[PDB]
């Protein structure tokens, strides 16, 4: 049950000899699955997939289990990776002044719930290092000047450089992205937006909500993308409020499912589960 | 623009502070008439009012938050004021201080999960309650407590013979004063005086949704019988093992797709929710117990 495991993940356009072509290649070389998932979207004609593999069995490392792979792939022109399950993700943690979903994923970081290395935690102030440092994470303090936003723009985007980031999350980071970020490390940036989206989109959402007295709030983890608010949805959950909840009372109640949602996202997307399509993803749980 | 006036507007108002009137009683035509009427006549006024009447065993109970400053007497006064109601109506009663800070003892074994949401939500000003001590059969949660200053004690349960350890935990929790002993997955036994002396003080978070699966692991119970929903309780602790007032309970899905290992881990989310929110619950004197439920005032 703790034993390695090679992801095999597939997007390509629907054909009906797929699943036989991938079965026999991963049969015939005695790949034991202990996981698979399939989805079929009709209406674009795509074809999603997922297979754990162990790895002690099967007759490739991982370089070799990819070059053995890129004939299948290229012959259903598959949108397609294959990872090892040993090999942590370097995440980088961006986060402002709000530290429950830092102190979240901090704690399933060093509990070894959460199966990653964090690489850094960025922060626009000096309030979260303490926390940071004490777990032994480099902590960078990048200010934000809002009259000239570049050299705090140039700084983030170096700091992820050198920390060879796999993951870039923010948790609670209220700051612009530097704009070639998201292009850079596309379905590689999520966030946790404190709202059910597409509700309640901008500023002050708990707020908006209390206004138009809504009897459930929400949260949403989506991948950022060029368009404020837009992308990619991983996942979601809601808690219901009712007239006796002020709004400080709503906050409090969103910081919990802001924390559980960003930490399921998060999750699914370090086990290789999320593939985004259509601006929208499958999520193989 | 609207938003940022109803954001001003908000914090405008928030933090006064309250005394908060908490009754059980058999219930009569005139005890909202009599307390609201003493109330009155003293000019209190009263921002939250909570009632609730159990036709079943014909009791009532009640809670109103009343701002302190617009009563001419401190909590003192308040209690010698109101004493001939209290006694008129025979009432289980009592009147807090929204300033006057909670002294919680967390109980901790191995698992964090519980103990270090706790302490998360102490630290961001949360959860409004000091936190005397952690106590622990185990040194492992020692470093993560005594970063927020709080002092962690060690007491080992030798299980050949458990009565030096149940009676340091008692020094302890005397010495501290506690208001309140929370279990954060708390895996001996307690002292038998304890849960007597400290009566509806001894709050427990169960990683079952009771009353199914009690007794040793019960996610692997519940995964053997394949129940598609697992949760956790939050309850008083009483002499009768697993039998006590339930505070809060909340569930998770589960199906086919999910090991052993990932019901447990669903499980700690569930637990550590739960037992938060019963424990806020508490500390604000929002929870009643009688006949062995609870009326809990949201």
């Amino acid at each position: 049950q703790g034993m390695r495991t090679f992801r095999l993940v597939i997007a390509c356009p629907d054909r009906v000899g797929i699943v036989a072509k991938v079965s026999n290649f991963l049969a015939s070389h005695n790949g034991w699955i202990t996981e698979a998932s399939h989805h079929s979207d009709n209406l674009s004609g795509w074809f999603f997939m997922r297979h754990e593999i162990r790895a002690d069995t099967l007759p490739f490392d991982l370089d070799g289990f990819r070059e053995a792979f890129t004939p299948i792939a290229e012959e259903f022109s598959m949108d397609w990776r294959i990872t090892d399950s040993a090999q942590k993700k370097r995440v980088v943690l961006m986060a402002s002044r709000e530290s429950h979903c830092l102190a979240d994923l901090l704690h399933r970081w060093h509990s070894d719930e959460l199966d990653c290395d964090i690489a850094c935690v960025i922060s626009n102030h000096q309030d979260l290092r303490s926390m940071v440092e004490w777990h032994d994470i480099p902590y960078y303090h990048v200010p934000v000047d809002p009259k000239d936003k570049e050299p705090a723009f140039a700084e983030v985007s170096r700091l992820v450089g050198h920390h060879q980031a796999d993951v870039v999350v923010l948790a609670r980071y209220m700051q612009i992205l530097p704009p070639q970020l998201c292009r850079e490390y596309a379905h590689q940036v999520i966030n946790i937006h404190h709202s059910f989206l597409p509700s309640f989109v901008g500023a002050k959402p708990y707020h908006q909500a209390s206004l138009r007295g809504v009897k459930l709030i929400g949260a949403t983890c989506h991948y950022v993308t060029e368009e404020l608010d837009a992308g990619p949805i991983i996942e979601q959950d809601v808690v219901r409020v009712s007239h006796r909840d002020s709004i400080e009372n709503m906050v409090r109640f969103g910081r919990d499912v802001e924390k559980m949602v960003l930490a399921r996202g998060l999750r699914a997307h370090l086990e290789d589960r999320v593939l985004v399509h259509d601006n929208k993803t499958v999520v193989f749980d």
